[PDB]
């Protein structure tokens, strides 16, 4: 059972000091250098003067300076805005508007001029390192202190997970039978900082001691070279979004042979597809798949399970998983009731791992963060239900049940053999409305003169399973779907784009 996430690296740099605990394509740094660099970018932090607590928001990639940087945050007593060397100028102004840092940290170059805050550049940063100077902990982040703040993705809401929501996630993460986390785990980490998923790897890595490994900023852009490089990687757990795995498989590399040492893969943020699974284990017949799910609100993940070849030749939809035994789940009524196993409601987590709320937005904080039976719960703003085997499934956005959930429609028409992958949209007219943007399996277009012979026969490929109100009117076809920043298909892209 952890006790404090810092207290941990501070015992592997006692424990194992030559130990990675990070890797670039080869630079690597070690628990040691972690240790030093933290402390000392920690005294460089104290000596700024900045107000007790204030947070900071760490603009960068995902070099191991960001990581230096958080831990002398976390030593410092500090919460850290991590922001990533993607996101728009709006957003970082927007994040900082709302948030409201004392510094700026801007470990790649930072793209805009704010007065009013103080800043410094990566050379501070690295001057600090080489100062090497003494650390000792007075008034680290404990208990329900800010340990970091994450922005979602509308318009942007500050998320607070403490200390104590943070080691409920991991210390949940690395005794779960499905997760099964290896001693000194060496993990991808190619979700940004900026993006809750990361701490999926960075947190039981750094608890459990293992390595990360980071790719450079560069290799983001181009996707042949990048999953090339990947390969070369002697990484055992591969965490990301479903979708960044569907891009996996466009690549020849992508598979046992290439990657021997690959042994699991962890995934969130977005329904993992049946097809994925199914195209996972033929690529990687030896490797487990772990489908885990939860918000932001609630600490990266509130459930997980593994999935089995039983389920995907079986199932429609993959299960989200079981609950964590410290965030009691309910599935609720509109009416706030909750129902009993089965019936089909807005999921509702409890505990220590929920966020105390929206950093500075208490309006927003009141509408989805309340008192359930006492204890402090989050609308997750999600449908499902739960199974007598207390099994969480997920049938989808609230904002998209638009009676059926627009998921379901998507999820039927992924099992046409002809499909790759489906998007039930409605459209609008007064804020009144069934359409679907399709991407068809490769030499399918080419098979078919024109668009309504191919839809009819898509629409027969699946018509034995999908009820006929299920079933939407017009199909668009397009040659891939539009990705976030986050590595999610772009719903709300696709739904603006039909107005």
């Amino acid at each position: 059972s952890l006790k404090d996430m810092i207290d941990s690296i501070e015992q592997f740099a006692q424990t194992q000091a030559d130990f990675p605990v990070y890797d670039c394509l080869g630079e690597r740094r070690t628990y040691g250098q972690l240790k030093r660099d933290s402390d000392s970018i920690a005294a460089f932090i104290d000596s700024l003067a900045l107000l007790a607590k204030s947070p900071v928001l760490v603009f960068g990639a995902q070099t191991y300076d960001m990581l230096a940087t958080f831990v002398a945050l976390t030593k410092s007593g500090h919460a850290y805005i991590p922001v990533d060397v993607h996101s728009a100028p709006e957003r970082i102004l927007a994040i900082i508007e709302i948030a409201k840092p004392s510094l700026i940290i801007a470990i790649e170059e930072f793209p805009l001029t704010i007065e009013g805050i103080s800043l410094v550049s990566l050379s501070e940063i690295e001057s600090a390192k080489l100062a090497e100077m003494p650390y000792e902990r007075t008034h680290s982040v404990k208990g329900d202190d800010n340990y970091y703040i994450i922005f979602t993705s509308g318009q942007p809401k500050g998320v607070q997970i403490s200390h104590d929501n943070l080691l409920s996630f991991t210390n949940w993460m690395i005794e779960d039978a499905a997760f099964d986390v290896p001693k000194q785990p060496q993990m991808l980490a190619q979700p940004p900082y900026s993006f809750d998923l990361s701490v999926m790897y960075w947190a039981p890595t750094l608890a459990l001691g293992g390595t990360l490994f980071a790719l450079p900023k560069e290799l983001v852009a181009d996707f042949k070279q990048l999953f090339t490089t990947i390969a070369q990687l002697p990484v055992g757990i591969w965490t990301s979004t479903p979708s960044f795995a569907d891009m996996a498989m466009l690549s020849d590399d992508f598979c046992q042979a290439k990657m021997p040492a690959l042994t699991h893969f962890y995934f969130d943020g977005e329904e993992l597809t049946v097809s994925t699974a199914r195209k996972l284990f033929e690529r990687f017949p030896s490797a487990k798949i772990i489908n885990a799910y939860g918000p932001t609100e609630a600490t990266v993940a509130l459930s997980a399970i593994e999935i089995t070849r039983e389920m995907v030749d079986n199932y429609t939809r993959l299960p989200i998983g079981y609950p964590k035994p410290d965030s009691p789940t309910y599935i609720i009524d509109e009416d706030g009731k909750e129902l009993s196993s089965g019936e089909q409601g807005e999921i509702i987590v409890t505990g220590p791992a929920v966020s105390k709320g929206y950093l500075n937005n208490p309006e927003k904080t009141a509408e989805a963060f309340f008192t359930f039976k006492g204890q402090p719960a989050y609308h997750t703003g999600d449908i499902g239900s739960l199974t007598e085997d207390n099994i969480l499934l997920y049938g989808g956005r609230l904002d998209f049940q638009i009676k059926i959930e627009l998921e379901d429609v998507s999820q039927q028409l992924n099992q046409s053999p002809m499909v790759a992958s489906a998007v039930a949209v409605p459209r609008y007219n007064k804020e009144h409305k069934l359409l679907a943007y399709i991407v068809v399996k490769d030499g399918v277009k080419e098979r078919f003169d024109r668009e309504l012979e191919l839809t009819k026969a898509i629409k027969a490929s699946v018509k034995d399973h999908m009820m006929s109100y299920m079933m939407p009117s017009k199909f668009l076809y397009r040659d891939s779907l539009p990705l976030t920043p986050n590595g999610k298909i772009d719903i709300k892209t696709l739904i603006n784009e039909v107005n």
